[PDB]
């Protein structure tokens, strides 16, 4: 699978392109992985990038 | 007690609601822990979330 | 040399002061170290801090 970091990298690139729907899709999938794993570091990583994407868009 | 990541997750959610005061107190604690452990990953994590929290209105 | 995290923390501080020239110099170094390490966590860290820096100026 893609790692959380690859998913979040691609979301940031898509957000830079103004591609909201595809960016947000990748964020939901990264959040799903982080929450399934109950992984605090993945959770904060996703949470930070979620905010950054919103401001970028 | 709560890890740096957990404190930062809570700080972001309070700041998004509007409660700046307890958000900042969680940032202070997260920073205290990160500096005490002398952990550079935790320090940049705190520093980024500090910026994102202080960014919201 | 310095770690990626150490360069990024300082790049954020320089960007806060409006020193885009110094900030971007340390970002360039942080990115080149992260890229010879093939570290996906360092890559997303560099990417996030790049965006925050470029948002403040
Ligand atoms: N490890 C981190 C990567 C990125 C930058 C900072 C905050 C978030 C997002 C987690 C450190």
């Amino acid at each position: 699978g893609p790692s959380v970091s690859e998913l979040l990298q691609r979301a940031l690139k898509l957000a830079e392109e103004g591609n909201k729907e595809e960016a947000e899709k990748l964020l939901r999938e990264a959040r799903r992985i982080a929450e399934e794993l109950n992984d605090e570091e993945l959770e904060i990583t996703v949470q930070v990038v979620e905010i950054l994407v919103r401001q970028m868009l």
